[PDB]
């Protein structure tokens, strides 16, 4: 794991929060992705919105030879998405964490992204 991007992409009414960790084509085991919403320091997979530890056959979403990728997906933007975001990922044998930027959704019944 060197570091985690943040992205987005939206379609209809549905917004997709994307998580990339990138790595060494040697290094893609042993970590979980996590995207948490408005924590104050206690970012975690337990306190996530989603998480995700992916396993590298071909055929599986997600699996690049030095990346990884973590998506979570609104069907329909709501007050509730507003808020502050961060992707992190973990892993487990060294206990190293990375974490990305923060990020904003606003609900306006519209919404903005903000802060990639």
């Amino acid at each position: 794991m060197i570091n985690i991007t943040s992205s987005a992409s939206q379609e209809g009414t549905r917004l997709n929060l994307i998580c990339t960790v990138w790595h060494k084509k040697e290094e893609a085991e042993g970590f979980v992705m996590f995207l948490c919403k408005d924590r104050s320091g206690d970012c975690s997979p337990e306190t996530s919105l989603k998480q995700l530890r992916l396993k590298r056959d071909p055929g599986i979403d997600g699996v690049g030879e030095i990346s990884s990728q973590l998506m979570f997906t609104i069907s329909q933007v709501t007050p509730l998405h507003s808020g502050t975001y961060q992707c992190c990922a973990r892993s487990q044998k060294s206990g190293i964490r990375l974490q990305g930027h923060f990020f904003s959704i606003l609900f306006t019944g519209n919404y903005t992204v903000t802060g990639l």
